[PDB]
């Protein structure tokens, strides 16, 4: 099926993927000097105290941290958006190398990860029916460069080892993903898409300025996970983005001055 390497990944994706090459794909290269204030830009709330993880998986293309979305538990509101979107799982993006692993860039520049964590429109009722529309998801996009090591980040690392394959899951109760986020949240916002097939055309991304450092023994860790199924040839799983699509007719708003 599709997938990341020279025989299956970005390139490939459009001919059972179409909408590869819509009009509001994603990632994108976010121009800084570009990017517009907008002042209309309602304040941004993020209001994770009550988030209840449940599970932490391999797919074979990332791991996904899952959360209990059957309640209002978890949201993201305000900013771009009108109502509540319910946090259903984050994962991450990374490279190699540190030099490259994120989808969005910065003035063409690359960080070594990127985190998502994914939300949906609770007016939608589910998230199946929320990506049949153009505003059903949010996506909260955090930059991770290596640096200092990020204390909220090293649970999700040392659960790594017992998932280490394509299908496995493990019980990840008691997770806070308050850990996972930098001091501002000062932002970058635009329309787009899923980054990964089906690539669906409902998310608003809502990508932050200041990346969370992450120490190189962590990110090293996320690169010793596999692409592959227990028992098959080892793919370690590293470079798993896609790289920025054409902007198109779209802007991208500054909360920020
Ligand atoms: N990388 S991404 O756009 O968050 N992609 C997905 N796919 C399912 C939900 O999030
Ligand atoms: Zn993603």
């Amino acid at each position: 099926h599709w997938g990341y390497g020279k025989h299956n990944g970005p390139e490939h994706w459009h001919k059972d993927f179409p909408i590869a090459k819509g009009e509001r794909q994603s990632p994108v290269d976010i121009d800084t000097h570009t990017a517009k204030y907008d002042p209309s830009l309602k304040p941004l709330s993020v209001s994770y105290d009550q988030a209840t993880s449940l599970r932490i998986l391999n797919n074979g293309h990332a791991f996904n941290v899952e959360f209990d979305d059957s309640q209002d538990k978890a949201v993201l509101k305000g900013g771009p958006l009108d109502g509540t979107y319910r946090l259903i799982q984050f994962h991450f993006h990374w490279g190699s190398l540190d030099g490259q692993g994120s989808e969005h860039t910065v003035d063409k520049k690359k960080y070594a990860a990127e985190l998502h964590l994914v939300h949906w429109n609770t007016k939608y009722g589910d998230f199946g029916k929320a990506v049949q529309q153009p505003d059903g998801l949010a996506v909260l996009g955090i930059f991770l460069k290596v640096g200092s090591a990020k204390p909220g980040l090293q649970k999700v690392v040392d659960v790594l080892d017992s998932i280490k394959t394509k299908g496995k899951s493990a019980d990840f109760t008691n997770f806070d993903p308050r850990g996972l986020l930098p001091e501002s949240l000062d932002y970058w916002t635009y329309p787009g898409s899923l980054t990964t097939p089906p690539l669906l055309e409902c998310v608003t991304w809502i990508v932050l300025k200041e990346p969370i450092s992450v120490s190189s023994e962590q990110v090293l860790k996320f690169r010793k996970l596999n692409f592959n199924g227990e028992g098959e040839p080892e793919e370690l799983m590293v470079d798993n983005w896609r790289p920025a699509q054409p902007l198109k007719n779209r802007q991208i708003k500054a909360s920020f001055k």
